[PDB]
């Protein structure tokens, strides 16, 4: 039974499998970052100073 | 009778299957290390000093 458990918790698997989700990690929160992107736009078109006026 | 159990008490055997048991056992224990191994990860992408003000 040690022999079936070392086939199947291989470090040489473990050590993959948990380099594979770092990679998707970093790919989905900056993915998410990009699904933020609009801020410099809103930023960039009103720069009204008009209302300093109104202020 | 002393022939048969000597025949499967083997010293051949014994320690063919002596041996074999401790190689699985050490792929086993350090294929649980690096199943730890994002340690060095969370050490190193966070080092914030700023919470020293907040401290």
């Amino acid at each position: 039974e040690l022999k079936y458990i070392a086939t199947e918790a291989s470090p040489a698997k473990v050590a993959e499998i948990a380099e594979d989700s770092d990679v998707y990690v970093s790919e989905i929160e900056e993915a998410a970052d990009i699904l933020a992107g609009d801020p410099e736009i809103d930023l960039g078109i009103d720069v009204t100073d008009e209302l300093n006026q109104l202020e």
